[PDB]
């Protein structure tokens, strides 16, 4: 029952994703292919990252993560292939995933395959890694790769060999740490008592606002559930509510709820209504909070 | 070969669905996960209900329907699970689905699991049920659930256990009928011989206007195939046409067809052209039909 | 363990595709269903052609291609089922797909089933065929096909039967060639050394511009990589760049690239930036190339 | 104390109209300049015609009408200047404008100056003319007319001269009739007792729908106030109402009104609500009327 | 030097306003016609009101105010004609208009002519009145009024007679107070210390937000210049700034300024940037303030 | 016959302009008020400057130009007033305006009054000046000005006094040159023989693209009428065309014209079709031109 979780920027409007899928079923007949999603803002390693980092704990051990935006397609760049260390708890409390106490996942049990363009930056910081190879072997990639379609040549295809039990260390030479491209995560800055950060995501389709202030940033400024907070966005729009577990706590439909999202981050929303869209709020806007 | 049929309001823009699925594969390795749709209007129970009500006859026996919009996530609210009675024929006519004379489905052959928020109103109505349980049990749901993701935790996780043969009656206590939340279906009123309903839906991607006026309503208003009909939408836009079985019956491309859809409800369209988009006709406008 | 590749115009916003999937698993329990796409401009056979013609080389032998837009749903028309001849190499060079030198594919190995309305013009033109049959037999279509849903009834259902091993030849009588509807393909003309075409397509979600000026057309005015081209779009927009394999080749982000796409056609784009979106370029605009 | 009525396509977003106004006050210091409108769809002579043809009855005798869209600005074309014959009654009944029984207007009393490009087709057709002259004399146009600004040079400037008393006959040689460009006016056809036209216009800012089915056309299939009409728009939209003088006559706010507009043409609207805006109705759509 | 200030809902895209203007110049040759504006949301007596109430003090004594939205056009309704009592100070301080100490305007010096549909409600409350007549005399209105164009028949035309020195009391019978239609102004409600009201206007094109909380509501809750205020809109969006005279006081460009507008009302804005549009704020949204 | 030429950013949606005008008529009863435009981009000095710089030659002698965007309203900032020196020829060529050989204007014949915010940068440049005064005096401005309406109080009111013959030198103290705020005009740089400017404006309503590249720049780049030009906008969209005097010179409707506008700046358009709107070309994009 080998599984591939597939995340790309290819979209769902044409056959691009189907092609990789065919090659996946062709290379590894027992495989199950799981779409993560294919709508990510193209060439955006940063937004890509957030769609792939929280996945491991949800998935059966042995799962192979094919994750690709490939703006450097057709050049001499080459994919990176890594077994991650810690499967890693997550959520708003930090716990394993599933029924009961959740399923605990053994160490070193997932492999990510991706452009070496910093797509994995956060996956690496949060899960760490056991081993890292450059994807070069003609047994796992095409001899004559489609110049403009490396997401399929250099990620979808070798991912399937990986699903079909190809020895990881045979994909190419070991990559050393400095050789794995990284993107810079900007930090939560202090400023008085207030923690200062940014809107990381509009949580579609609900229109919820996610921020890059983690609970750890919060529960280290001594902010916990129950505190009246002032959250200011775009520099100009203040908001006031207690930090609550979820949306129905804000009371009436339309009320403002400040919560920790399912990925562990400070968030703000309207209770059963969209916050972002009516006010046209967006990713990258400033976001400051204080008790 | 267990089937989970999954209908959510999670959208396909991020990994929300993939996290559910991965856990589905974790709990039930042999399962097949089929996406119904994932794009329904957020928190819109009535809408969610149309995408799920019609499915049973189409699926093999023992299929689990994971159907979910969860605006009460994080509350002490618990899910509901039901084995439905009649799989029920459908379409414009009232026939079983499939090749030849259609395949019949044994009774008591499909389990719905959903928020107990009224999402199953029309399923329960159209299908009846044999049993119904509150989903409280720590063997099928998490001990500490993510307060913002009850679609994952109270729907996605349980359904995989049920697909994998977890006894339905052991998920929690027997709910009675009154404990199963309903929304009441606004009924087709009547002025003279005219019938007064609503645009229940715009049929994407085609722009076909679906009304809440069912075959049964037309029968015993005396309205059969070939009756010349005057139908008015939004109280402003009239259309005159005989009731035909299909679009091409209109004649010239772009002509008005009045018809019964693959669900058996009164509908209007242009033939091989889009009706609702040029006219910006939306869900919920009044729908009136005289002969 | 057979595969159906499913392409329609049904959208992913309601339960329609799912319904087909349900019957596919119902008739052929061991099938894997692979979504090609379901977002094609409705009733646009030429567009639907694009999303299916390149598929066969990517799928294992025995894959069944279920391809459908049915404006004539509810009429006396019946689908056509065909065994293609050549699997066809493809892409920019014209080569097998896969790792190594690629998965060479045997002849006579894929079946397409489709409305008989020219959806398979391209597929035939490019792959040839071995046999063709009218899909009529009630062993593979309903005796009472739902008038408005021929894509489920006359394509999905019989695809499932074929996939499971229903012999192709038993679907109904064989079709003589002139009975297979084709649409006209506007050809690439010549003017001086220039080539005159159209914008076949916008490459979503990126915004690349696709033409119907194939490499064979190019390789017949002598045009290869590194040639200083002038590509005029919409009759008023000269573009001037070398023909290059990939986007990075243009240098700086946002620069103009003239390349051959993964399908083998002359195209134009910007290096890691959108060409079509800011300037609202569209399918059907004039396309001209010369050195 | 003379008046120039100024209609152009120049917009009101820059200093362009002002520039003309400046020269008007410069050459004829005592002029009053009256803005007709300057928002007409650029280069659309038929549209520009609408905004000028009804003017003369509303203005004192001696008013000069400066009317201009000049796509041919910078060429050898020269404006035409004409003294209209009949001032023309107008409106729904056909009557003089003003208090009491209205300001009866003497014949030969208004001058139009315009590009010779059919802008005055309607005005001539409906008012006749007494004399016509090519505007050439350097006493009334620049010796070096700004190539791209003929509306200022070949219309505004000479309008100012005429207004001040420059004799019409001295502007240049007289034009024979065939030298006065007209565009074709599609006429109102007949079918049974029905009348077949178009939507001449959207009545901004309200959203009333205007047709080219005049009252004379109506008064020739015998159609008067109180007649039960069926007005079909865009070929698929029957509308059914009596012909009535004003909007209130339809009863409730939002109801459908069929009336004769202030220009004398059959129109359709809603009582104190917009018809055209919600349903995106447009100029050029088919219009048909019958009792 | 008689002046007419003209306010309507007729728009600037067609010749409608020109027509009234011609009749105005025809009836009263010495008149100067001053457009107030013609873009007011059609049929909106409430929004109309705000465009006409502050005008008197700006204008030469004797000025006649023609102000019209006429949704009851063509019925037996008839305009109202009134000399207002107090010219009335205004602004944010309350003062006469102009250089020095401004120009003080004698009492009973302006006349408004308008539909009797409550257009004048606020003009009457704020300026009071000396005398009021119904506009019925055929010497000042047409004998056969254009049914759909009463703004010109029943306002523009008699306004000009009024400008030309027609005795006011000769327009028709005296109207008694109850006979002048009024619209209801909703009040500023108290709620703790906070005054509760509503967004009356987006101040176009700057995108400023105006409210219906007057200074008098403020300077009676003891709120003056210098107080830190909390202004909440749409129920959800709080704002915090001191009440300041103008926008540059907010400091940086983009900063929030809470001010008294030029009409004397509590307002909020960004300093040299739009507040309303980026957040899509609008008229009629709730607005609450507290010190 | 005093003329006030009035250019504001007040817009024509409300009565802001009418309040200015009414005071203008109050102070100077014989004045004629001519609207330049009122719709310029709010607070945009550079833009405001293009609508005002070109006007002098067009107007009679002694015309006062009220020109105003006032983002510093309410500050201690005071207006500036200037008698300009040269009225200055213009257009593509450098000619006086009007019929025959154009009318010449005496020097020192027009007064600008404006915020001293740089709005008069290009007026002062193009015209020079003889005198310049800070507008501080309580005989021409209010003793207590409305803090939000300095366009009315520091521009509209003064200008009417100046129209009515209030001695220019008595409005306040003599400002010197350095006290007159300027914005520096971004200059046409140069790469090889190519010229690098900006889209200075989109010419509404036509969609004509105006660049900052002036005739003088083209002369002594050696570029004259009939030179074959390659012009690139936004660094992406090239256009090739000979320099022609006007649009019709392009040939077929819709063809590319490269030309000099009624202001003498390099420009590009389609012939009698719109260039900027289909392509969404906006003000401020790079403008490059090689021969
Ligand atoms: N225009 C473009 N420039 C650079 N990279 C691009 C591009 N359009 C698409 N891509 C990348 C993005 C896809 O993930 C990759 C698959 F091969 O190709
Ligand atoms: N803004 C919101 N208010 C209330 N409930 C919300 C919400 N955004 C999302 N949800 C609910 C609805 C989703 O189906 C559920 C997933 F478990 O979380
Ligand atoms: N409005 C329409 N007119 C003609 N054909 C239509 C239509 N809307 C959908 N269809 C076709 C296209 C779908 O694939 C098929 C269902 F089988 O029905
Ligand atoms: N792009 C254009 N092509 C042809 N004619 C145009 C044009 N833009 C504006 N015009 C015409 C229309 C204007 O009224 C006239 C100025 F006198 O110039
Ligand atoms: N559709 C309409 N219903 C009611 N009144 C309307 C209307 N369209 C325009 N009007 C009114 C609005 C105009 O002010 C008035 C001028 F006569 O006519
Ligand atoms: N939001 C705003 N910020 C700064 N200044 C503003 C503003 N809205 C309007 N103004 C200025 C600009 C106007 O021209 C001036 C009128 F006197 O008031
Ligand atoms: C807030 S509804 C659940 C889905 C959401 N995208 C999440 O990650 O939690
Ligand atoms: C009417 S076209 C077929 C698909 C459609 N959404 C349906 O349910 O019938
Ligand atoms: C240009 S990125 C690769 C996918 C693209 N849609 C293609 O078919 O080639
Ligand atoms: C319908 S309101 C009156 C003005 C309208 N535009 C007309 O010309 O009749
Ligand atoms: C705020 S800028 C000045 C114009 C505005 N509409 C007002 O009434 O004050
Ligand atoms: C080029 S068409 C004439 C009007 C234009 N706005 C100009 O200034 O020239």
């Amino acid at each position: 029952r080998p599984i591939i979780a597939f995340m790309s920027d290819l979209g769902t409007t044409d056959d691009s994703v189907a092609q990789c899928k065919g090659l996946m079923y062709s290379i590894c007949p027992d495989v199950t292919v799981v779409d993560v999603c294919h709508s990510m803002t193209p060439w955006d390693v940063e937004e890509g990252a957030r769609y792939i980092v929280d996945l491991p704990r949800f998935f059966p051990e042995g799962t192979v993560f094919a994750t690709t935006t490939y703006p450097a397609t057709g050049t001499t760049t080459r994919s990176v292939a890594v077994r991650i260390k810690q499967a890693a708890k997550g959520g708003a409390r930090g716990q394993w995933a599933g029924s009961g106490a959740g399923f605990e996942r053994a160490e070193g049990s997932y492999i990510y395959i991706a452009p070496n363009n910093g797509l994995l930056t956060t996956v690496l910081e949060e899960h760490g890694y056991l081993e890292a190879y450059e994807v070069t072997s003609p047994k796992v990639i095409p001899e004559q790769p489609e110049p403009t379609f490396y997401s399929r040549e250099m990620v979808a295809i070798p991912s399937a060999h990986l699903a079909a039990g190809f020895p990881l260390s045979e994909v190419g030479r070991p990559l050393e740490d400095h050789e794995i491209v990284r993107f810079n995560r900007p930090a939560v800055e202090q400023d008085g008592e207030a923690l200062v950060g940014v809107v990381s995501a509009i949580d579609h389709p609900f229109g919820n606002v996610w921020t890059n202030i983690h609970r750890t940033d919060l529960e280290k400024a001594g902010i916990g559930y129950g505190a009246r907070l002032r959250l200011t966005l775009d520099g100009v729009l203040p908001f006031e509510a207690p930090l609550t577990p979820t949306f129905a706590d804000a009371g009436e439909i339309g009320n403002i709820a400040i919560y920790l999202n399912s990925r562990g981050y400070l968030s703000i929303a309207r209770n059963a209504a969209s916050l972002a869209y009516p006010y046209h709020l967006k990713e990258g806007m400033s976001a400051r909070v204080e008790a």
